[PDB]
């Protein structure tokens, strides 16, 4: 309901997910997982920081056009998976940019509907 912290936070999770994309680009020329305790779990953990942040405005976003109960939680369960898929080798592009592309045009509805 607060919407210049919405805002924010939104911005900032079109940031992390952008660097999600570079994560999975990187294991993917490399060909090398990230370690889980140095690298995964922290990154895993800081996203689900600003996840349990955004949760508090649940009943303001699911309002905005473009969205809905369902749609918010499936939002989150997607950047909550691809946090984690970025860091793995063996994640498929085709599902990750898939469900990286649904999260960035869900984002942007957000952006634009907290503004
Ligand atoms: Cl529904
Ligand atoms: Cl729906
Ligand atoms: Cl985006």
């Amino acid at each position: 309901h607060h919407h210049h912290h919405m805002n924010d936070l939104v911005e900032s999770l079109i940031y992390e997910v952008n660097n999600m994309q570079q994560n999975f680009e990187n294991v993917k020329s490399q060909q090398q997982d990230h370690d889980f305790y140095q690298t995964v779990k922290p990154y895993t953990e800081h996203i689900d920081s600003i996840l349990n942040e955004i949760k508090l405005h649940r009943e303001f976003i699911i309002e905005v056009p473009y969205m809905n109960s369902r749609k918010f939680e499936l939002l989150i369960a997607n950047i909550e998976q691809l946090s984690v898929e970025c860091h793995f080798k063996r994640t498929s592009r085709k599902l990750f940019i898939e469900k990286l592309k649904s999260v960035q045009y869900d984002l942007q509805n957000i952006l634009d509907g907290v503004t």
